């Protein structure tokens, strides 16, 4: 039979860096086993250009996160704040993870988010040096072309900037504290230096920039391959077709297409893996030393409760009948992202509107994202950590593309086709989201792409026969998403407000306006922020503040008009982690609480989702899980000028 | 180990009456694999209330179709007739199959479909005898509690139906060929006999009737019971604890908690088959004479295909290491039923309008189902087959229903909450519906809750650079299912109409004016048909018309809006077959073709669906199946007084 010391179950974003970086500075065997297999050949995967459907048939016209051969499929249970929808997210299956599938965009989290809201040991400066080996073992690129829109929005940014610093409010969505009163935003002169939003010291928390970094290289020919974890850490160089190590990597060796259900016990201690392969054989793999799961957020906690890992009463009702530990904990508390959507439409002639809105396509340098700005917490909010005053958090991704992002059947009911060429769309990232969920399984006999899913985003707050005065915090708690989307619209109609101002300025003879949030609700929105102040979101709950007065009932029927888009227009994300997270079911040093040997590195065991995408820090958790696990730290104290070499076919 | 001589994978709506009357009736070893476990002692299933969520946790309220641990979440591809949205169907898992967490409303499915519509020794007169036998063993009963309106809308059908034999057209929906020129319709007297839908010479092909069947069973306390097939066919009588047979059912053996991957062969001849159970240890099983798959619609495909039989370029480019059989025709053909939805508003006073709506909740007995009729072909239905002026057809199911059956987003929309007290609810289910899709596999390792499923139903139309009396033809196919779709709102319309006077004359005084459709745009669709005659449908494509009058202009709006309502005001329902039908994947006796012992008995194996719901052919199916693989017609001369005995507990 197989055996070795040390086990990696799924290659995903940390599995093939910690495989890879583990194999190299040390001696004892290592065998990494992943559900899917290698996709260097295959050109839907290879080339940027193939995550927009370049490469499918015309009746199968479909992405790889909607293809049960690309991908694990999800499915939620019905969201009781979202008209009991169940959206779909997947987690990629083969070499490279997720990553396989994704956008290919690096954000590194900020300074702020590891300092005050992750535990002791893994403060900023305790993981800054594995960001850093992580980015330049990627190396992104910057953007190559540049349109007249970016230019223009930064000015208008700076504008506001300028005005939010000379007005003096302790907390707005433009101010950083590193940086002192000059804003933060890039020059639009030709001659620029770019502001970089992934600087080493963190200085860069709420930033206005240019362009993005994405995951490409440049080919001897002239096109763009994808660099992923998958080509990166498991090629040709160091793995052959035979799953063997070459050289020093000797000592590792990769099982493809194998897909886990149990781990084996002793009492206390990892003795054995089981899988299954393609002829549907039953393989056991013995374990001497440890057994490390990165099988993502979704799907470590069912693995880890199948195991016999979690609440006891549940586990003997589905039917588990090998039981180890006891954590009501396991798989709770599951975190993500969220994005509202707005359209923009532009006014004049059909020239100025045709060269203002120009070189502005997609091509594999941009992805279709132009770029503005990280931002901070809006004035408004109520909900702010205890020293946002002091130290500046992140909240919106800030981001610009061309087309219309809408599900087809808004667009129907809007009227804003696509086919149109005066459309551009702006997004208001949300990266602190508040919503929680958790996962449990259904059946315990083998693994299943659905388990039990639960994530309510929008729900409403119900009143009862008490004091206003008291139900208030309740209410406050309850509905802060919704405070987030309105603030959200809110931001981006004030950036349209200066924008017009500039591009008239910048030599553009056009107009803009918002025309999917019905621009007469966003005016109404902003007129009633502007005559309110802080008790503004107090009209959510009407009962309970009843005015008897015509403006408060507008006030009350606009937000309830405005409730409505953030349901339906807009679409959940794929960064979903913290299931697992460090103080409820590991320690400190990634290890299982409760058992001896056993140990998780994926982004399933985050405290706390980073201040943007999160590519990046499930590669650091991985990374810092290899010196964890040999004692010295030896990524740490790498050369920076020490990179893997690239292996195409 | 276990050996065995037949071996039936599934124990759903076929596979339990299979084994229950083919270990009865003979003397050989007989193991039954099944999913799922037993559930005679969970509230949910048992009470037939418990369908509409009686005993669920206020924080996982969930019906039993949307619960991982009650069915297969069977996840599609997304739907490019319908905004390309993802709708999720089920199967039940368990001693029963989809049959326990269903509706319970048996109806036959009619005899025109059987006698036109299925190959030779698969007609009426050759399977009324075991619809006989699956009627009595189940043995439903009719609605206790008589409504009022229920008469009024049957004597405005009977006006209806009255106006139309005087009329004289060819074809409509009240007219039935087996009955004369005496409307179809059941009387209002007091004393009124019942009209049986289900009746044994099939002469009510189209009919009105006042109650549907429903297999419930009332117990001799006072309260309900479920009767589906797994406490009919696998009670504590003939099946122990462990899972061994009782007595006479010896030959028997039930194993729990199993789910099968593969199928080995021998080169033409299945020789095992293998499952993985609860503590996770694969297990084979020996077989000596045949093999049955009963696994469902979904599910039988994907067991075959992954066993070696199907397309080989597929099979062999996924990963499939062993194939046996070439057929490409595996898993094709897929076919269901879709139910557009209407919701009616009653006018008058609170008490009239209290009064008239009054006797009409749900009760175990009806479900809340009062059923009107099994309606006919629309007049101006230009895709009709051409046997249609010889026999009757059965296109149209009509059911009502109080409150409002309507997503909760298109409830917000349309400003019909749930709360009001004067509305009902009108659905025209299509029975004869049009697309057809197919099912794929995407990995060779385990069986897997989402195939690659696709099904594209309200696809529309793009003209061509060609003359337009060549391309009416394939605008016409392709259109059929909005056609259908306008009749049914048109049929639901005039139904409306005559109920106005019906209700006026029999004591309320009343109006009834159809809201959610948007009434406006219903009666210019009304108007539209009367003048347009039978090229109604013309007017989908304006631009080939070459209309061009402001009239033109206002029928082709209308029709084009009209159109947005089927997509996604309505549901699918999980009526699902017709994936491995006979004459594609297997032959009149049921073995699959090129294959050797293994046959397929579930609603998959159905050359076309009935005109209805399919549990009872399903069963029928597997009853047939029975007498076919023992040779003899023990089933058929079975007296009609030897039925099972229930036992509960
Ligand atoms: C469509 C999409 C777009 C994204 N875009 C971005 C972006 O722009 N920026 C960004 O930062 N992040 C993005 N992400 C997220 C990013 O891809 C992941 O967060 C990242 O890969 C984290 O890796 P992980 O190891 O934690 O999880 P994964 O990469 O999902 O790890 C899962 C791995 O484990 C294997 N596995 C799972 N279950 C089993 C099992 N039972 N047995 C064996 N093996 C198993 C899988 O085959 C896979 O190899 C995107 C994700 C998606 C789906
Ligand atoms: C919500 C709902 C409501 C319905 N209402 C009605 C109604 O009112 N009237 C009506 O006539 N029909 C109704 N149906 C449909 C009806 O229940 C089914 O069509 C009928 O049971 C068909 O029987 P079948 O054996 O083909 O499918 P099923 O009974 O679903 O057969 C599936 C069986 O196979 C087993 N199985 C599947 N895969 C495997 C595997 N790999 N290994 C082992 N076992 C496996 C499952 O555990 C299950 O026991 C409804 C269905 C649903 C989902």
């Amino acid at each position: 039979n197989l055996t070795g010391d040390i086990v990696i179950i799924g290659a995903g974003a940390a599995g093939s860096l910690l495989a890879h970086y583990l194999a190299r500075f040390s001696n004892m065997k290592i065998i990494l086993l992943e559900a899917g297999h290698s996709h260097f050949n295959d050109p839907v995967v290879t080339d940027p250009m193939g995550f927009f459907g370049k490469y499918n048939p015309p009746n199968e016209n479909i992405s790889m996160s909607q293809n049960p051969s690309y991908s694990w499929q999800g499915a939620q249970e019905p969201n009781t704040g979202a008209y009991g929808n169940r959206p779909i997210i997947a987690h990629g299956m083969g070499f490279g993870g997720s990553t396989m599938i994704n956008r290919l965009n690096l954000v590194v989290g900020g300074r702020t988010v590891f300092d005050n809201d992750w535990p002791v040991g893994w403060k900023y400066d305790d993981v800054k040096n594995y960001f850093r080996r992580v980015l330049v073992d990627i190396n992104p690129v910057r953007d190559n072309t540049k349109a007249s829109i970016t230019s223009v929005a930064l000015d208008a940014l700076r504008i506001i900037a300028e005005q939010q610093i000379a007005s003096g409010e302790p907390v707005d969505f433009l101010l950083n504290k590193a940086t002192g009163n000059v804003p933060n935003v890039e020059k639009t002169t030709p001659d620029a230096v770019p502001l970089n939003l992934n600087d080493y010291e963190g200085v860069n928390s709420v930033v206005a920039f240019s362009s993005f970094y994405m995951g490409v290289n440049q080919l001897s020919d002239g096109n763009y391959i994808r660099k992923y974890a998958g080509n990166t850490y498991l090629n040709r160089n160091y793995v052959d077709e035979n799953g063997r190590g070459i050289g020093k990597f000797s000592g590792l060796r990769v099982v493809s297409d194998a897909v886990v259900d149990r781990i084996i016990f002793k009492g206390n201690r990892a003795v054995g893996v089981n899988y299954i392969d393609r002829e549907g054989i039953m393989h056991y793999v013995k374990v001497n030393k440890e057994v490390v799961v990165t099988s993502g957020a979704f799907y470590t906690p069912t693995i880890l409760q199948r195991s016999g890992i979690g609440d006891f009463t549940y586990l003997s009702s589905i039917g588990v009948k090998n039981l180890v530990y006891n954590n009501p904990l396991v798989g709770t508390g599951l975190k993500n992202h969220y994005s509202p959507v707005t359209i923009t439409r532009v006014h004049g002639e059909p020239s100025e509107v045709s060269r203002f809105l120009s070189n502005m396509a997609a091509n594999p340098t941009n992805m279709g994202f132009k770029g503005l700005a990280e931002l901070g917490f809006h004035r408004l909010d109520p909900n702010k950590p205890a020293n946002a005053n002091t130290v500046t958090y992140r909240k919106y991704q800030l981001m610009m593309t061309a087309g219309v992002g809408i599900p087809a059947e808004q667009q129907y009911l809007s009227g804003l086709s696509p086919s149109s060429n005066n459309l551009f769309t702006l997004i208001a990232d949300d990266i602190r989201f508040a919503p929680e969920g958790y996962i449990k399984i259904g059946t315990p006999n083998i693994p299943r792409d659905v388990p039990k899913i639960f994530f309510n985003t929008f729900v409403t707050y119900t009143p009862t026969s008490a004091p206003a005065d008291q139900q208030w915090p309740i209410a406050q708690k309850t509905l802060a998403p919704l405070i987030s989307a309105l603030l959200g619209y809110d931001i981006i109609y004030q950036t349209l407000i200066s924008m017009n101002q500039t591009a008239r300025d910048s030599g553009f003879q056009v107009s803009l306006e918002m025309v999917y949030p019905l621009n007469d609700l966003i005016y109404k929105l902003h007129n009633g922020l502007a005559t309110y102040g802080a008790n503004w979101w107090h009209y959510f709950v009407p009962t309970l503040v009843g005015d008897d007065t015509p403006a408060g009932r507008e006030f009350a029927d606009t937000l309830s008009k405005l409730s409505y888009y953030p349901r339906v227009g807009a679409h959940l994300d794929s960064h979903q982690g913290c299931s697992c997270s460090i103080g409820r079911t590991v320690d400190s040093n990634l290890k299982v609480i409760g058992t001896q040997n056993v140990r998780v590195a994926d982004l399933s065991a985050a405290a706390f989702p980073p201040g943007g995408n999160t590519w990046a820090t499930a590669s650091m958790i991985g990374a810092r899980a290899v010196d964890l696990i040999l004692g010295f730290p030896y990524l740490r104290d790498l050369p920076v000028n020490d990179v893997p070499i690239l292996n195409v076919n």
